[PDB]
């Protein structure tokens, strides 16, 4: 759920997840996808395309088990859809930390309705 | 549109609109309505109910004219829908400012999917 996803982002980046990524660019946080504004945004683009391959679990609300082991996100047992979901979330947290170097606060509270339409996944 | 709405909120409250109200509680900013968390939140509840009659225009994207005269929001002429849209936005900016006394940051980046369902408008 948003709880695990947020903890993952905090653990990787060291940043307040909701504040830094809750409404970043055309793709991070609420709502769907748009043409990515930069690398950070594109992380969330991939992230939401990852969600489209899931098989019925709720990416926003379904809790799952994972652990922070040797400073690594390790997706726990769960069921297959939750496992894939946890992997989607792990991938975007890692990607957001990797791209901290081009993080732009001007995209932080982006007016997503004016975003250009995204290509299909 | 969001440009006018954001400027009204900034002028009345003195606060960064996107940051303080873009995701506040169950009702302010992105997405729809939910059971209000407080008075600030309930402003945005009334706000979005005010929007439900505006089926003739787009509250997020349609621009309109208004001026800031004598520290007052004055809606410009416009057509019936845009005028009403302007008055919705003026009323929430005022309400948000009037309720600054109980603004709570714990609701600033509220996880809206876990919000309880709202009463019908
Ligand atoms: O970074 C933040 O979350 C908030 C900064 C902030 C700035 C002015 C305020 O009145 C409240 C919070």
């Amino acid at each position: 759920s948003l709880f695990e996803l947020g903890k993952m982002i905090l653990q990787e980046t060291g940043k307040n997840p909701a504040k830094s990524y809750g409404a970043y660019g055309c793709n991070c946080g609420v709502l769907g996808r748009g043409q990515p504004k930069d690398a950070t945004d594109r992380c969330c683009y991939v992230h939401k395309c990852c969600y489209k391959k899931l098989t019925g679990c709720d990416p926003k609300k379904d809790r799952y088990s994972y652990s922070w082991k040797d400073k690594t996100i390790v997706c726990g047992e769960n069921n297959p859809c939750l496992k894939e979901l946890c992997e989607c979330d792990k991938a975007v947290a890692i990607c957001l930390r990797e791209n901290l170097g081009t993080y732009n606060k001007k995209y932080r509270y982006h007016l997503k309705p004016f975003c250009k339409k995204a290509d299909p996944c």
